[PDB]
């Protein structure tokens, strides 16, 4: 594989982690994703300088808990939390 | 980092690799985005059963490929390829 496509592999296993865990076995609730998030970008949210930013996308995810959400909804928002914090992912 | 911090961190750095080579540093044409998902994700490619998706998307790429796109949007794209490969980015 390329190293773009070992790196899709490792989040698409990450992902699926998350979304084994209740109901349909590739989405997972909106609740969830928050959760996810709040853990596996826990330094990249840290990073984040303009705190607005997460607040909002929480918010949302807590407004529409319960909604399912798809692996390209997932690394859209993923993607969001990155641009926000100059994509540094690092402590 | 979390090793979805590290998965990203690679992503980030391989979107910009192609997105310093012309014009704006952190884009990149539809037409050079072509070029981008054509080798780094040429296995996944190959493991789209459906051949109309792909085309679908170069398609697009090749009707508009002097827009110029940002990371936000290179994730999305990849995110629709991946799911059309199943999530199968192996050769
Ligand atoms: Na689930
Ligand atoms: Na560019």
């Amino acid at each position: 594989s390329t190293k773009l496509e070992e790196h899709l592999e490792g989040i698409v296993n990450i992902f699926h982690q998350y979304s084994v865990r209740k109901g349909h076995f590739d989405t997972l609730s909106k609740g969830e994703l928050k959760q996810l998030l709040t853990k596996e970008l826990a330094n990249t949210i840290k990073n984040i300088k303009d705190k607005a930013v997460i607040d909002e996308i929480f918010q949302g995810l807590d407004a529409n808990q319960d909604e399912q959400v798809d692996f390209q909804e997932f690394i859209s928002m993923v993607a969001i939390a990155l641009k926000a914090a100059h994509y540094h992912t690092h402590k």
